[PDB]
């Protein structure tokens, strides 16, 4: 339908997430555990957010390398409606996630931060991943990487090829514009949110906004 | 030099963790905080674990994927010695990661789970990074991708570049002849040595039969 909105928790603990989570809430779609939280607090991150939000999906971003039964289930025994795997990852990794992922009735999202292939996206659609994360680093960001015309063409590909496109990485309200007439599934923001004057008004302003265009 | 032996504390809890460490921390060389620890426990496993062993270098095996700068400065600042940062990560990923790292009298080590091109190993050393963590991926072993002889000559190609290797993925005592004659940095074993019947005699062996095959 519309694209949602996703707020990722780039926070070290929970009671910094909290200052996020007690403002916007219930003014998003997807509350994300991010790699910093995830690292920070370990899963109990995940289990205490689903406590709080149980109405909400909530994304563990653990971007998973290896280990992807292993790391898929404890993410999910914690509750997580979806994780993330690194799409550098054996594409046993991946298979892997997704198969615990089915006994939860969660998901996989395959994270395209970094370097990868079309020959992987390929495989990953064989495996039955429906889901992927369209991702400027953050790191690329602060080199002075923008988005641009060849990232617009690679989500339409990748949406084409019949996956959910979430796109992030540092995006802006003024951002949006660009991914126009493009079925994405989510927009993720990060500081955007968190760090706005106003976090509330920034969320609604995202949600107007994608109304507005979709 | 012989190779080290680092062990990989993949447990999903910290008293999990210890159940091994008490047994072996004396007979290994690197505690790693495995993966799946840091994603159990959270940074507080390293803070931890090098508390305890302060003496023995500390591994974060974190896999950092993106936001180099500050998932290398929880690690530190939780007083790990050595990070990794997963191969496919943009390369100012690895640089932000060896700059904190550098602050701290730390290292980077990139992460070679998964794929990965020549010309970006040239542009992990001229970023400085001087170690990477040669890994046959848990899943692939378990789909049945075994060692062979693709992986020497990759193995010696990373060591000829300038690079201390480390081994890895599903190591048993059988697998390291394979590997004679490189000069590997550390080899790790996780299950191996955690789920063994003695976990000390298995640390042993490893050790026993590194000092045969690069004595
Ligand atoms: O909008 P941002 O601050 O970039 O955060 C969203 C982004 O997807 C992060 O959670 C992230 O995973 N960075 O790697
Ligand atoms: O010997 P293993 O049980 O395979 O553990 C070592 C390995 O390097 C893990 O710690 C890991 O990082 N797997 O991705
Ligand atoms: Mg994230
Ligand atoms: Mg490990």
């Amino acid at each position: 339908s519309l694209p949602m909105l996703q707020v990722a928790l780039d926070n070290q603990t929970m009671d910094s997430a909290y200052e996020t989570t007690r403002l916007i809430a219930e003014e998003v779609d997807i509350i994300e555990v991010g790699t910093i939280l995830c690292v920070g607090e370990g899963v109990r991150a995940v289990r205490d957010l689903k406590a709080l939000y149980p109405h909400k999906i909530v994304l563990a971003d653990a971007k998973i390398a290896d280990a992807g039964k292993i790391l898929s289930r404890m993410c999910f025994e914690a509750n997580a409606d979806w994780v993330t795997v690194i799409c550098c990852a054996d594409i046993n990794t991946a298979k892997g996630a997704l198969d615990v992922a089915k006994e939860f009735n969660g998901d996989v999202q395959i994270e395209l931060t970094g370097y990868w292939t079309w020959e992987q996206a390929q495989q990953w659609r064989d495996a039955g991943i429906g889901q992927v994360v369209y991702h400027r680093s953050r790191d690329a960001q602060a080199a002075g990487v923008a988005w641009g015309e060849a990232d617009i063409t690679a989500i339409k590909r990748l949406s084409d090829m019949g996956f959910k496109v979430t796109v992030t990485g540092g995006l802006a309200l003024e951002d949006l514009p660009l991914f126009k007439g493009i079925p994405i599934h989510v927009f993720i923001a990060g500081r955007s949110i968190r760090d706005a004057a106003s976090p509330v008004e920034a969320a609604r302003q995202f949600k107007r906004s994608i109304a507005e265009l979709w």
